[PDB]
């Protein structure tokens, strides 16, 4: 508000600011004293923070030089007398915590037990060039001596306190800085000022975004401990590698990063579900062990997954050790049987072995279930609720009417528990509000269920009824029907499809008919270069099969001229007692031609018997060649040349994916050659401006946060967020284009 | 040094320093760095190729141990397929490296019974392990050499 | 070579105005605006 | 790195470089922060007194 601010840049606010600005840092040192005025010292820095969130607001919507800014130096530097020593405050405090427990001097022979007296750490800190001065005393000064007659309890209590007031101003400067350079005076504090700015550069995340003004302006926030921590997790690591690679390789430019904030809703899904499951610091008491049993598995997943090859790999090595015999050991007499070289206990083991390689199996199944159903239902209800939201895919218009995925999602529709895992529990009557008044809302009530509809207007309006629960509620408390959704799309991925593939030779393999081998082929996918192979077969697979069929039929041409003329030749020797003309039948022809025929060099006339100038020799010598000339080394090499270009080019699209990306910027469309023209320039604008990270963990607090407590621009993004319109990122600017003629 | 010192023992191994000196020459050098340009990749495949035809000497082990019978006038005990270690050493060597795979060297089905059955596991050998997959190995480093 | 022109056919369509020399990049600068432009101002259809 | 640990002790470290004096220029860089008998002990220098 251009008005408000406007006003207030003219007032006494500067004037009162100054003198809290002197008052503040004054009583602050005089209250630490003794730890007996903590609870003023709460009080004060709380309302520190109310004061330096106002003049950020105040900040909000500046231009680079917008003279506001140059007021708020101007106030600054009057209070030059009392900037620096509020700052010095926390440069002391974070700097005996740095250099408490890194160096020598730890508890020592002061007392092992922690109870050091006065003199434990009397001049240990005199020997660093750090603390000079009366500071030095003022530190000596407030060491609360408590029972004279602490490192853990000194250092310890102004952490918490001191967090959130040092975050803002840390902020405050660092935005002040990157408004206005060529401000000298200004340019003084940042010295003083860098050991709390950069113990906050990991909790201090930058965006920069765009609306309602056609200019580009930066933002900053606070980032949590835990979050940064989980998204470093291996799990999620590789998740980013597969969504980047998709969208990049082929997502339009319209559509491409409406998956990008897709992405990042479900992102937040992983963390929720992987922070369930932890290492955590009688039917009743049955609840703990299965909750800590399937947990165990939740973790591990991967691990034991890895733990399937050790196991295929040794039992394999035991089935190499076999024989057969005329007997058994001591004319329809097989014997399978082993031989062991000189040692027993190899037919026990493979006993063994079996048992445990289909247990650790039930326990990859049992533990995919737990860990990844909840992502891929998620998925599904997201794109429901979407759909119905925003278009009309069930009350407009039916869908199309062949797609299998649109007609099993209909009923889920009518029962009353379809967003189970998704957050809104509101779509339901958020669409009758929409779709209300063209159709009949009694009609709408039918589609989605809508138990009690009329119950829907005082559900929990009126009252808020709560009756108690019982025991066995379990099984007459289910919704059957979105159970056996659930089943079905459970059953329709890949994935789940693929462990149940592995089960089900695996309980076969207990018969062992040789078929645990099985396992071993298809369970090699997890490696990358080798998937690339199994997937290029089926990259070409239309034209590749259109192809094989063209090979049937131009070799059945060729049978059947042999089968006209050259019958007297096909004829396997048999002492003169050959009965065996392989060309007295079509069928008999037909295999000969594929089995003896194209699996061999130079065509058939190396098996068939040779013309010794026995009439139709020319017709015959053009008969081998032109066939060897057509089949085999043209179309059969076009079968080889197909997927073998398919290799190459599915390989080529894996670098031109990472070349690609570190030679252009992915949010903003700007190349990296505009960035290249400083030192690291393109890297530090890739670091902050848009790190791909800090944009998710933007998504985060913005939903954890109240909506009273949303700032202006924060509330700005929200809105559109709400309403999926993805105009407010750059798209062309980052904030260097925008002030490319005066400076950065 | 080594074998220089060991060449004047003189049980002919001068000759191994005749093919490593030539390294000098720029473009040989480069074609000894292509093979281990793509060793990572080159390694793996060629351990699919031994899973692979693994398969295959199952499966003929279970059903077509008949077949694999190279002559003796009728006293022929040389069956290479009553134990998996010679079936699958006879695979190697007497298989992959072959035009047409494995059929060649095997007696022809003489209509006598799996027919269909065995027709199909040679064309399909040939069509997986031969004209494919060695030719990526073949295709790889070629590749990398270009 | 055969394929490859195809596959440039296809791709060459998208990234040029056929009727306008223009190249898509110019109508790339705005949320579908060389899709809102080939749909409308050259359809190819409208002409004839 | 584990490898070039021992040499740091011994006193002909900068035989073939140029500067035989950076021995006693990382004390003057990191000396204050850090104990000086300790980065001693780390460079070896012998009669560092
Ligand atoms: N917003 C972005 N704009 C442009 N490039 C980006 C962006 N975010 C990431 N990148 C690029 O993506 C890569 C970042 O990789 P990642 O964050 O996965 O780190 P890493 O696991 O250490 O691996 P690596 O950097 O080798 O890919 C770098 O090329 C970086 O330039
Ligand atoms: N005047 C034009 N200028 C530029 N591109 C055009 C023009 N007319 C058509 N195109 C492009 O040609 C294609 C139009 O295809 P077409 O009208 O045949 O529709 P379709 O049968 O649904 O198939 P498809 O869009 O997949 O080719 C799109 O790539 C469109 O961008
Ligand atoms: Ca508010
Ligand atoms: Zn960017
Ligand atoms: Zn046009």
């Amino acid at each position: 508000c251009t008005g408000n601010q406007q006003s207030l840049a003219h007032s006494r606010l500067w004037d009162a600011v100054v003198g809290f600005l002197h008052v503040f840092a004054h009583m602050m040192m005089k209250l630490a004293q003794d730890s007996s005025q903590i609870e003023l010292l709460k009080e004060l820095l709380d309302l520190q923070k109310d004061m330096v969130v106002m003049l950020l607001s105040l900040l909000e919507g500046n231009v680079v030089n917008g003279m506001i800014a140059r007021q708020m130096v101007d106030m600054l530097v009057e209070s030059s007398s009392n900037v620096e020593m509020i700052l010095k405050f926390f440069d002391m405090f974070l700097k005996l915590k740095d250099i408490v427990g890194s160096e020598a001097f730890q508890d020592y022979v002061t007392d092992p037990r922690g109870l050091i007296s006065k003199k434990d750490f009397q001049k240990a800190m005199d020997s660093q060039k750090q603390f000079t001065g009366p500071e030095i005393q003022f530190l000596l000064s407030c060491s609360e001596a408590d029972e004279n007659e602490n490192f853990e309890e000194f250092a310890n209590r102004f952490q918490e306190p001191a967090r959130d007031i040092g975050f803002n101003v840390a902020v405050l400067l660092t935005n002040l800085s990157e408004h206005v350079p060529h401000d000298p005076r200004l340019r003084n504090f940042l010295e003083l000022a860098e050991s709390i700015l950069e113990y906050f550069r990991p909790y201090l995340g930058r965006i920069e975004i765009m609306g309602a003004s056609r200019r580009i302006e930066r933002i900053y926030f606070e980032i949590s401990e835990t979050n940064r921590a989980q998204w470093e997790m291996p799990q999620v690591k590789e998740s980013k590698r597969q969504f980047i690679f998709d969208v990049v390789n082929e997502g339009g430019e319209a559509e491409k990063m409406e998956l990008f904030v897709s992405f990042c809703e479900d992102t937040i899904f992983e963390m929720q579900i992987a922070a369930q499951i932890s290492e955590p610091e009688f039917w009743g008491e049955l609840e703990v062990q299965r909750v800590k049993f399937l947990n165990y598995l939740s973790r591990n997943f991967y691990t034991l997954r890895f733990l399937a090859l050790f196991l295929a790999f040794a039992i394999n090595f035991i089935l190499l050790f076999y024989k057969v015999s005329d007997s058994p050991p001591g004319d329809e007499n097989m014997v399978y049987y082993f031989l062991e070289e000189s040692t027993g206990y190899m037919e026990p083991a493979l006993w063994c072995l079996s048992l445990l390689h289909t247990l650790v199996a039930f326990l990859c199944i049992i533990g995919y279930n737990c860990l990844k159903v909840p992502l891929v239902i998620f998925k599904r209800e997201k794109e429901l609720a979407r759909k119905l939201e925003f278009d009309g895919l069930y009350i407009t218009e039916q869908p199309g009417d062949d797609d299998v995925k649109g007609q099993w999602d209909r009923l889920v529709l009518n029962t009353p528990s379809f967003p189970s895992n998704y957050w809104d529990k509101f779509v339901k009557r958020k669409v009758l509000d929409k779709h209300g008044d063209i159709f009949g809302r009694e009609r709408i009530a039918e589609l989605l269920g809508m138990d009690l509809a009329s119950l829907e207007i005082t559900a929990h309006n009126e009252r808020k009824p709560d009756p108690p629960p019982g025991l066995l509620t379990w099984l007459m408390s289910i919704d059957v029907k979105y159970q056996i959704w659930k089943f079905g799309v459970i059953f329709t991925d890949n994935s789940f499809l693929y462990l149940g593939w592995y089960m089900v030779m695996s309980l076969l393999g207990h018969y062992n008919n040789f078929f645990f081998a099985a396992h071993l082929l298809d369970i090699a996918m997890g490696v990358k270069t080798l998937r690339t192979i199994l997937s290029s077969v089926t990259h070409n697979g239309k034209q590749l099969v259109m192809t094989v069929g063209l090979l049937a039929v131009v070799v059945y041409l060729y049978t059947v001229v042999a089968f006209n003329f050259f019958r007297k030749f096909y004829n396997k020797s048999e002492d003169e007692d050959e009965p065996d003309m392989k060309c007295d039948d079509m069928m008999t022809c037909y295999l000969f031609h594929m089995y003896v025929g194209v699996r061999a060099g130079g065509g058939i006339g190396d098996e068939i018997e040779d013309p010794a100038g026995d009439e139709y020799e020319l017709y015959r010598v053009v008969f081998d060649i032109t066939f060897f000339f057509f089949v085999i080394v043209i179309l059969l090499a076009i079968i080889q040349g197909l997927i073998i270009d398919a290799f190459g080019e599915l390989r080529d699209q894996q670098e031109q994916v990472k070349e690609d990306m570190e030679t252009k910027c992915f949010i903003c469309g700007i190349g990296s050659d505009y960035f290249d023209t400083t030192p690291h320039g393109f890297e530090t604008h890739t670091l902050e401006e848009h790190n791909l990270a800090n944009y998710m963990f933007f998504l985060m607090y913005l939903i954890n946060k109240d909506e009273t407590e949303h700032t202006g621009q924060e509330s700005y993004v929200w809105k559109m967020y709400q309403e999926r319109c993805w105009d407010f990122f750059p798209a062309g600017d980052c904030f260097r284009k925008q002030y490319e003629d005066q400076l950065s």
